[PDB]
């Protein structure tokens, strides 16, 4: 499916440059700005200025496209061409890796945590299970980035 359902901004915390087999790919930390996400990546950086990161808007707003809403004959236009990935500057496929979200024992962890990789870069995360919108292996799978809109 493309049915919604969860959008937020970010800022960069820190930067972790670790291990360079590519100079353009790094850990990351982050925290989101309309709600409480604490994340970290490992991702390709050259989407950011130089060194310092900058803020981004994450979007799990699904994305389709196994099937054919656009393999149908469409997908080549103005979601690309003058547009880009830039309506949504980075977008992928992936497979989550998580418990039920509780490693506390009996606080219930009150942030769902996720693991994910995606395309060969990776994540890790925190937040509320209904806000963390990704109880299922399959919903946040569906992976999509963009600059921030203001």
């Amino acid at each position: 499916m493309a049915g919604i359902l969860f959008e937020d901004i970010f800022d960069v915390k820190d930067i972790d440059p670790e291990g360079k087999k590519f100079d353009r790919v790094s850990r990351l930390h982050c925290e989101s700005e309309s709600f409480k996400m604490d994340l970290i990546l490992d991702v390709n950086i050259q989407i950011y200025p130089v060194d310092l990161g900058d803020k981004f808007r994450l979007v799990i707003a699904s994305t389709l496209y196994e099937d054919g809403t656009l393999d149908d004959g469409e997908y080549n236009p103005t979601d690309d061409r003058p547009s880009r990935a830039d309506q949504f500057e980075y977008v992928m496929y992936g497979k989550v890796y998580r418990i039920e979200g509780d490693e506390t024992s009996t606080e219930a962890a009150t942030r769902l945590s996720a693991y994910v990789s995606y395309g060969g870069l990776l994540m890790r995360l925190q937040g509320d299970a209904n806000n963390l919108h990704g109880f299922e292996v399959d919903s946040r799978v569906y992976l999509l980035m963009k600059k921030l809109a203001f």
